[PDB]
């Protein structure tokens, strides 16, 4: 059985690096992370000193 | 990194109050709740004594 | 077996009350109404004297 | 010909009142506003002193 | 309030049995499981000795 | 001209048998049933003694 | 309250004429037809002597 | 950079002519119109003396 | 078994004629073409001397 | 690099068996078939002597 | 109230840089730009000397 | 007439480079490649020694 957690990673560099930020956090806290699906992307501008790319992923892990 | 939980709030009064019901529960159990996105709305009729509005939200919190 | 009818309720007060308007009409004419799913919301402005909220629902009833 | 503008209204009271907030602004600045379609709803929590309902609408006006 | 977990069940027999695999796991670990919604189906071929049906479900439980 | 009715079939055995349950009911009551499209699938757990598969179909018939 | 019926019109000439075919049938059988929304278009080739355009519409009428 | 405006053209003749009605208006008022994407189609019946086809397009122009 | 090819037809006359352009090409090169589903429509303006309607279809053929 | 072909399998028995029918055909004609994603399901009634389940899959293979 | 403009940025380097191209143009011409949502990505090949990445964003600004 | 092939490119570096991987393969094997549309993105983790970005594109070519 696989389970997914819905995480939004952030990066001041790129959408790819924002995806990695989410996956890194999943791997810190979960065993058997197997894949991620991108479900949304966006950019924070107003509330941040530097433009911040965000990539939201469903991160799948095996139970 | 943000994480989302998928909750359905309920209310005998309105869709807005059903959204609040979900968010209230998230805030009882989670720190750093930052926003909610509505993803579905509906109404329970058959199994309830009073019509019950439901609002399903992804509730985002900062990790 | 359940069957659904696709109804748009209207209200000069709220989206919740427009949903109720549709469900009320279903219950006038159908037995065993069990639930409703919201599928669209909108607001009439041009053709009405007062802004009118509309909520479209699939209303499910048991056959 | 109709044209639509994509506006997000806000309210500390309800999703219906947030829709009205957007439509009010359209009517301040545009002639011949005819209807609005709801396209998204959400709730601001983290950055606001009071929970704030948001309703995003395409507001249609006749050219 | 209901909460949903996003699980992918697997089966060498059918999509129905893969849905049951996910629901069985939810019931092992959660109280008050009330319903499941199918959100995706697929088939593993390359990495498995036998074709494996997968059914992804949001499994709802009452809090 | 074809017309569609939106029906949810149920079965304690499979999603295929739940689709058949809906189509059977359409054929009891309608002439010239020609095809069905699956639009949703789910599983009832909380309110039923046995897990019950549901398959919702648009059932098309020729007028 | 408005209600919609889901009809597929057909034409050997165009998608517009197929939409009209559905609406014509609705007007034969229903009072107060007010609008139609196109929800699908396609073309029959295999089972027909002449290519046949199809346009599926939700046809709304006032109750 | 391209920008899009969301316009609904109308025609008493066809969906193609309704698309042209929107594009014509864009070209009256904008330089460097490059393409249009159809995003919705419908038919006005209740409020018009003659059935009126509508085609909604995102009309893209180069800045 | 049916297979689909994803083709975009073009026409200086109409969306219906653009659909026919795609289907004609499929029939030139494939046996047993059975139906087509419209999946997108658009209009070329910038790169063409005359406005050009495009209709994208999945064209199904029996293997 | 993976490539997908869009196939509709058929079966007089079940949606699972219809998926297998498509995958079997892909494996007859392609090397390195790795997975399939279900994208649609339906049932043929009018043109067939026996109800026929159909399952449409994108079948992925490694190039 | 927030308003969104629908812009397609372009870049010969990456999808992230194409998003920035759109946002840069919004900031040249608008006050109070607060966020951007990615809604589409693509690549120009035929009409350009160098492959050109495009990222379409709704860019939100506060009124 | 344009035709599209549905390809998933892969890269150990970025989503942009994964899109290029797919397009490169299309250009190896097809004449008159004109554009690509991104339709999905994801990340392989479990089965690969290094995290691998994937970008799925419809690659359009002129017939
Ligand atoms: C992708 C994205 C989407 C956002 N959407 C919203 C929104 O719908 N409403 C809102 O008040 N703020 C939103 N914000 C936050 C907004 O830019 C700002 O920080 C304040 O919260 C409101 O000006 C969003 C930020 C990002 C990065
Ligand atoms: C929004 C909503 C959706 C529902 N959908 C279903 C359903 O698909 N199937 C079902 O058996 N009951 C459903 N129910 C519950 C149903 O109304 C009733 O309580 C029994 O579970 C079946 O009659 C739903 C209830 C709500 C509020
Ligand atoms: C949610 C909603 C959507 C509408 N969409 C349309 C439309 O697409 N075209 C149209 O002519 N009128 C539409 N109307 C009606 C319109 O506001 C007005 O009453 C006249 O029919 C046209 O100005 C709509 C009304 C509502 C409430
Ligand atoms: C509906 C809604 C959606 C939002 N989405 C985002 C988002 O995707 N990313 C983000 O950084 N902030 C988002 N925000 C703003 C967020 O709650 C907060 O104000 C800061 O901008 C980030 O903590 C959103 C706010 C609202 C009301
Ligand atoms: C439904 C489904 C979807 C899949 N999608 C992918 C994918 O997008 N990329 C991938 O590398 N492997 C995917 N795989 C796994 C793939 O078949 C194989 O096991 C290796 O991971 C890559 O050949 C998928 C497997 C299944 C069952
Ligand atoms: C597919 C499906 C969806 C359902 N969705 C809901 C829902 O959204 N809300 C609800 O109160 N009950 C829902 N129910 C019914 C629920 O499981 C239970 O019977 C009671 O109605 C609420 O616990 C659903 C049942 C099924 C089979
Ligand atoms: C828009 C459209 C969609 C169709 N889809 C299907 C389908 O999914 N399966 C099928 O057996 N026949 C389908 N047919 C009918 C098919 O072309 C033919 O008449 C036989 O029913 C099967 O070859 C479709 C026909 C049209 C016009
Ligand atoms: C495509 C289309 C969609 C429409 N949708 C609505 C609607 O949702 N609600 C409404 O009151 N009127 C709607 N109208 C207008 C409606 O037909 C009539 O003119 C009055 O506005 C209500 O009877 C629509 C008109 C068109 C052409
Ligand atoms: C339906 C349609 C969609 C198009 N989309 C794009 C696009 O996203 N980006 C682009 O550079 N050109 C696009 N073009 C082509 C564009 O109009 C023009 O020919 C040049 O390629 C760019 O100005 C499109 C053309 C059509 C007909
Ligand atoms: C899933 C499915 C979808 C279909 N859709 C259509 C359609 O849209 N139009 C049509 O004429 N026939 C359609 N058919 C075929 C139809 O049932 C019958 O065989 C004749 O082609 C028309 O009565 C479909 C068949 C199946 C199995
Ligand atoms: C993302 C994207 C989508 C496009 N879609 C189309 C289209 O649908 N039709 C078209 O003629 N050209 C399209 N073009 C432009 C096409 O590649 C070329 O420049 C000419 O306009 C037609 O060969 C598109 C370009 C891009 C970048
Ligand atoms: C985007 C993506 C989606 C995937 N989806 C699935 C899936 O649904 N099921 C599966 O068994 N493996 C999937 N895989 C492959 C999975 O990570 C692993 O390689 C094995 O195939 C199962 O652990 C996917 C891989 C990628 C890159
Ligand atoms: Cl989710
Ligand atoms: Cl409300
Ligand atoms: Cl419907
Ligand atoms: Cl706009
Ligand atoms: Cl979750
Ligand atoms: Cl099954
Ligand atoms: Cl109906
Ligand atoms: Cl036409
Ligand atoms: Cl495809
Ligand atoms: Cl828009
Ligand atoms: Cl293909
Ligand atoms: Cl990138
Ligand atoms: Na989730
Ligand atoms: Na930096
Ligand atoms: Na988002
Ligand atoms: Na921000
Ligand atoms: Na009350
Ligand atoms: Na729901
Ligand atoms: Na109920
Ligand atoms: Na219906
Ligand atoms: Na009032
Ligand atoms: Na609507
Ligand atoms: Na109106
Ligand atoms: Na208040
Ligand atoms: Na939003
Ligand atoms: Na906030
Ligand atoms: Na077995
Ligand atoms: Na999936
Ligand atoms: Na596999
Ligand atoms: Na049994
Ligand atoms: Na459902
Ligand atoms: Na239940
Ligand atoms: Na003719
Ligand atoms: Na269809
Ligand atoms: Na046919
Ligand atoms: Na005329
Ligand atoms: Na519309
Ligand atoms: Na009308
Ligand atoms: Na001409
Ligand atoms: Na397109
Ligand atoms: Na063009
Ligand atoms: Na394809
Ligand atoms: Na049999
Ligand atoms: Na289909
Ligand atoms: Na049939
Ligand atoms: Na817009
Ligand atoms: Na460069
Ligand atoms: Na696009
Ligand atoms: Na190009
Ligand atoms: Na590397
Ligand atoms: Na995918
Ligand atoms: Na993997």
């Amino acid at each position: 059985v696989f389970k997914k957690v819905l995480l939004t990673g952030t990066s001041e560099e790129s959408f790819t690096a924002a995806a990695d930020d989410a996956i890194d956090r999943a791997e810190d806290t979960l065993d058997n992370v197997v894949w991620a699906e991108v479900v949304d992307q966006g950019v924070a501008i107003g509330a941040v000193e530097e433009r911040t790319y965000q990539t939201e992923v469903q991160v799948a892990f095996e139970l």
